[PDB]
């Protein structure tokens, strides 16, 4: 599972 | 299980 | 598991 | 940038 | 930046 | 377990 | 930046 | 593990 | 910057 | 800068 979230 | 927030 | 927030 | 691998 | 590698 | 908070 | 590896 | 807050 | 390296 | 590594 990889969650990435980038702002 | 990875998990990231970058901002 | 590998966790990361950078601000 | 957020990069992940999961195995 | 977040790298994560989970094995 | 790795937890990395970055600011 | 945050670098992880679980192993 | 490892837990690491730079600020 | 935070590196870890669980094993 | 936090560097860790436990085995």
């Amino acid at each position: 599972v990889v969650t990435g979230v980038t702002a």
